[PDB]
């Protein structure tokens, strides 16, 4: 605080911005990262008072919008609008100068080497920044669960992950990587929903399609099994009139999009479901050491909140593994800020002071102090 | 020949099927040990005309093909696929039929003593092979080159070995054995790829991946020394619009990777270079043996072709070791098929006839024939 | 104690530190003489909260450790990780001051004449030690037994020792050294592992192998003989699906590998098993001494505790040997500890008193009190 | 030659085989009575040419062998490989047929009854010889020096001997036989130099601390009294780093060996050094007899070729002995070939043909003709 | 008896110390005059509970003692150790003290003037004893026997005599002495035991040609007659399995070292069988002296107890000497005690107390009180 650093607590990414002061229970400021742009086209005399649309405000609206993706993977198409974005964050809800607190972020795993010192940039030698530390998105949530062993299987939006972690930090052998996460599943509804007579393609509906997932398509205990019980009028019928003015007979549909998840077939890859790398990364290692793994399958994320995803992981790990532990999917009553919670603790103690890169070390070494002093 | 046995040249492995006739100077059959299926899916009426790609029909269209290895560390994931891709060599190929000559096979060091059987029982009891002898892959290099003692490392896909060879064959004691072969770097490359901004995950990028390192990567002289030399842009950065489509900009890249080879300290182990392991199995031998296994330092195998590899093998050999000696790495002209000549010559001499096991021997001491003679 | 020296008893190796009061039946404090060190990598903030991993705290973690080993032979690959091992044993368990009781240590024969100096300097320069004595390793259990005469083969994890014992102390003529104990048959398991399909190579597995060995691998009557009754599906076929999750088929295996003790053959020398190099030490003897050698044939130690080892010595001794008295192995019903009672009565009698080294005898006659003194 | 006899002259010995023509100045043929065999094992195409290593031949590839020791203090362990190093020694080198030249040979003094005939049985009932004569070792140096009387003690690697000798041959009373020659010394060198730190224990460096020993060890002048000397860091400490690979600080260790000669109660025997014998031979005699004896102290063999011999012979001798005539060690200019020389000239003179042994008169007594004509 | 003299028996030697109480059959006391010292060297704790070895406690335990032997010919090597043999005699097994009791010892005849003081100053003058009378070896033998005139050869260990006795003591001009007893016979078998194959030369097996000697070895009738014999295989050879672990196969060993005693040529002397020597003493003596010398040939002593003794002094005396009486060997049931059992009766008469040496008469005379009294 002006005469104090003091940091904030943020989990930036492409779906919530969770930021916040320190000492909080939840995030106070959250919004997506996406600019909107009018495509209505015309002139203008009373407008939506807004020329870039930016968060709440233009979720709320996307009727008018084109939304501008910014962070798509990985890769950010375009970095001019990041700026705004950020300017969106400080200054108008905290109403805090970035030339006063440290900044406290999330690392998606293996990021290009160009961003960590890109961002920072924007930082320290554009709008001065006393400090900041981008932290790795998985490790945080274990701590905040109160666990110090196990596997983490944290995916959102950007991208997949599977990063076992023990007392010591795991290495590039176990862990894995994988571009089949959320947006990729956003964007496959649409195309299945051609064969039954839907088609949410253009982008005022293509948000549409995110909504009706959500809060209704339910996840199968055996697809294969279920495929024939779609011939029971009971179980799957259930007219659904959206709210709005139009129905929805989701029957076989309710758990077939979501199966692509874990049969990316229904696409057109190689790429095996989530659960089969599951086996993959795990039975390489040693035979003494997978005992622990299984006690503690930890599922974190918004993709662990689908009604009835626990169930699933009790036939297909129990199949090819061990049988000697008991098995059990750990999802935290309040899974969804995992990362938030952690990243409060380490920015509240004071013994963090000695990780943390400060200002001056920026001009000190150039842009490559990242590198040079972490890896 | 349909009348008399005379034998055919193989070197059988995960990479090449060198086989050919005798008395020939480069290999006329080539072609690597897998099998692709198609992973298009949908229907056919005019398809590929293949229903198990196999070899260069396989390799040539990759797109299609979901690429199944059989040999993966010398463990055959499948033998099912193993006997159509023998049936391939013969009849196809060479149009010689199996019940009629010989066969000369290379051994990967320390192979399951299953495998010794299983392999002839597939010749001998199944498809009537008049005879078969499976020599020991480094072994055979030695005498193509001209030489009778030294220390010879043949590395190839399968695994690693460093064998010293005298008049008298070696023993388990100054010999090693090492996971850490080419397939073990092929895979590797697509990890640290991510860094920069690279994923060649699935299959059909799998490939391209092997086909970028060996065209281009070079190997450093002192990596440590040139990772600050990255920061002068002349002899690094080197815009390599790849004729296809895609620019790759490689420039600490180059001996970032070839480096893992000799660090595997990049991926998360304890074995140490190949490099460490050669003073470790030679540091222990008698004060009276190391004079000569230095002046002549044997190096086959595809792994030793990449542009800037004797060099790094002076001033590493020349640290811990007696100077007394020259130092300098022998690689043959035509290093790439030492094992095809070798065997040539073998398969070529009448003297040979007192030491291949011939058919009916295999049937008059039953399938433990093998051990029963041979180690 | 404070006011008074009262020794200590202890048996260090590079195994098992059998450390304890005097007194006691047991031994209060064991740990093997191993430093980890982290493998993981990566950064910390809960950590595993020992910084050098140590002993009972080390051997518990294995996945994360790299097993330093100090005592490598007898020569000590590195003093400076020996000084805190000692630094843990009287200040954490013991909870007494070094400069306070005196210290009975073991020795292990033929140990470089440095060592014996260097040793002592640690605890009588560095940290003023009141007393201190290094006893003869395999002398103390001949007591212990209650044993006046008779051949001790006391062998560990250091070195293999033939010492054959009187009422008057034996002489270098009889006694023998070699370099073939317990480190080199755990090292050797992994290269026989490779001929069935088992490559436990690096460090976390390296200790598993020394843990399948001592619990299931049995010691067969004649080698020669069943190797042939691996035929059998009986007597040696018995799936032990490893309690963690996998199958270790061990048929043939079980009794190749012990046998490599006795016939070191399969590894590449020129040694004899431990039973010729028996009578090489005794058919020397005079013609009037063997007939009490045999009477009592004392084999102690670790080595002696496998399911079938006297039965051996029935035989092979019997063959090479005169025929007038009764044969028969000494393995006493407490083995493990017969170095550690013998110790425990010269600690307690006041007699001894006028054969250990003082304090101030070290710097009246500097380093060389020991030579100076005893042999 | 062909039509006429002519003998040879050989001494034969379990060093060196000393073979050549007559009239010569030194011997042609020269090599150590000892066969290799193959240790390395395995299989062989190009092997190194020999099945049974022999001689030069052998002593040259140490690495591979295992050498065979055929005649280990008079003993033959083996006469089965005999035959074939005396089918080296005249069909190979010489190039001449034992079926037309004698054979001179020595005799080890106190040589078992058996082999005297045993040998010759070899000779004249297996490979019919024309003739032979075995004379005795150490006579043969006396007129090669152009001696008649004087004290000679010849030793070598089989035995030790003290043999004083007149105008009239000795007699069973002042002659003496000791088993600790050469050979003791060799497998001496092993045992002490465990306290240092070195370990030549298999074949391989068991000759090597036979090369180690003859090129530096030298003799103390008062061991006693230079045990001391060893403080001063000038005089002793020499690095002499091996032109191989390995460092050999040798500091007392250059004369606590060589003083074993003198001193076995470092090995734990009750037989005195050789100059304490040599004091109980002499001073048995008569009065009127020693002071000849002392006036010329023979001194022969490779034992005698230590930098620093004589000297130690001028305070031993003097001491426990008249002091009337001058003392002084006789070692020939060329001491080696002491017993070759000798030979050649008894080998030369027509005038022995009245001593030696003709073939016929070994039928004509059977084999008993040698203790029936001879002693 | 405290309050009065009564003298002990003793017949002390290098071989046996016959002492005990008046009036026995039996002597109790028996051990040979040789002390023990520790060879084996090194530290001690539990010991042998002996500083020197004595007696039966030493000749038990060879193994580990240097046999040091004091009376070597008649001198004493060393005084000192002689004082501690005599504290063994009375306090320990007799339980007497010596200012008691007068001694009754024996004397090797023609002893050094030196030693009758030397001896008796030790007792008279050091411990001050009532008594001693030292009687003259052979002489004692007569009376026990009951004869009083012949010739006694009572020869031991020590020295030979020839001692013709009469009525009246004999006189220096037919008695004799010969440096040629049973010592000489026993260091002399290892000499000609070089020839056969064995070679028993340091102190632990010393003892054991001793031994082997008494229990085995005859005397032949006829050598140079029986040396023929040999070849017949049925009268000599015997494997004789040593029981112990070892073959002595004893042929022509067995009369060929027991004729050396009668044909010390065998060893490279002058003088002539100790059957000459009768020869020599008698034919001097006048005509009508000898027919009573031949009647009783008095042969007494260990020596005269290998079977077939007699029958070899029924040629060698009857070839030069009268024949007119009748010729036998005179060799009592108990020849072995004959000493013992003559000095006992002159230790039991009253009228023996006008000859013996009083303590007084000592010190009233000085030292020369022996040669003043007696010759
Ligand atoms: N209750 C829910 N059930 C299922 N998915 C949900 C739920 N709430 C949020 N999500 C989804 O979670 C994703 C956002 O998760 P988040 O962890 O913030 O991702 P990221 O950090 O990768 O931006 C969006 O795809 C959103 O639709
Ligand atoms: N010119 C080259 N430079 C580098 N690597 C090469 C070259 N040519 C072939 N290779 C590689 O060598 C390997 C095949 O070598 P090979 O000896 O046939 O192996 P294996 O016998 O183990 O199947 C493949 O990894 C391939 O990419
Ligand atoms: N029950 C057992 N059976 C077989 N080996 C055993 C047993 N218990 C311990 N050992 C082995 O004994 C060795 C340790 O013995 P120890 O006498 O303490 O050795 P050192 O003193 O040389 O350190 C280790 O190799 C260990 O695996
Ligand atoms: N220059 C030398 N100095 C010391 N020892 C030597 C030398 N040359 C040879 N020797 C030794 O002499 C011995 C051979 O001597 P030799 O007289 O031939 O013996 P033998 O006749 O008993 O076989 C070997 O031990 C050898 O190492
Ligand atoms: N039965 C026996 N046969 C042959 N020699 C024997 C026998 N018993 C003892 N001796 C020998 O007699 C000798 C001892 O005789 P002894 O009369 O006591 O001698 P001394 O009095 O000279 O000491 C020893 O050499 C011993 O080996
Ligand atoms: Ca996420
Ligand atoms: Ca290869
Ligand atoms: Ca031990
Ligand atoms: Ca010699
Ligand atoms: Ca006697």
């Amino acid at each position: 605080d002006e005469d104090e650093t003091t940091a904030l607590v943020c989990d930036n990414g492409s779906g919530l911005v969770k930021a916040g002061f320190a000492g909080d229970d939840a995030p106070r400021a959250v919004f997506p990262s996406i600019v909107g742009r009018p495509r209505h086209q015309g002139v203008m005399v009373g407008m939506g008072q807004k020329d870039s649309y930016v968060g709440d405000e233009a979720q709320s609206k996307r009727g008018i919008l084109t939304l501008k993706y910014p962070i798509e993977h990985g890769i950010i198409t375009n970095w001019d609008d990041m700026e705004k974005i950020w300017h969106h964050t400080f200054y108008n809800e905290l109403r805090v100068a970035p030339e006063e607190h440290p900044t406290l972020l999330t690392e998606a795993p293996l990021n290009p080497k160009a961003n960590r010192e890109k961002m920072t940039q924007i930082m320290f030698e554009t709008f001065n920044v006393p400090a900041m530390y981008v932290a790795i998105q998985a490790v945080l949530s274990l701590y905040a669960s109160g666990r110090t062993t196990g596997i983490v299987l944290d995916s959102g939006d950007g991208v997949t992950h599977n990063v076992p972690i023990y007392e010591g930090y795991a290495l590039p052998h176990a862990i894995m990587r994988l571009d089949l996460a959320g947006r990729d599943l956003t964007d496959y509804l649409m195309k299945i929903l051609t064969e039954r007579g839907y088609s949410f393609v253009t982008t005022a509906e293509r948000e549409i399609v995110r909504d009706i997932k959500e809060k209704l398509c339910y996840v199968a205990l055996d697809f294969e099994n279920e495929m024939a019980t779609a011939a029971s009028s009971s179980s799957l019928e259930k007219s659904y009139e959206l709210p709005d003015g139009q129905v929805i007979t989701i029957g076989n549909e309710r758990f077939r999009c979501p199966e692509t998840l874990f049969q990316p077939s229904f696409i057109g890859m190689e790429s095996a479901g989530i659960h089969e790398t599951t086996y993959n990364s795990i039975m390489k290692c040693d035979i003494d050491i997978r005992k622990d793994l299984y006690a503690n399958n930890v599922m974190s994320g918004g993709t662990t909140m689908y009604p009835g995803i626990a169930d699933r992981m009790q036939k297909e790990i129990t199949a090819l593994a061990p049988s000697t532990m008991k098995i059990k999917i750990i999802a935290p009553p309040e899974r969804k800020y995992s990362v938030w919670i952690g990243g409060s603790i380490l920015a509240s103690l004071s013994t963090f002071q000695q990780m943390w890169i400060t200002k001056q070390e920026y001009d000190e070494a150039g842009p490559s102090i990242v590198h040079r002093k972490c890896f």
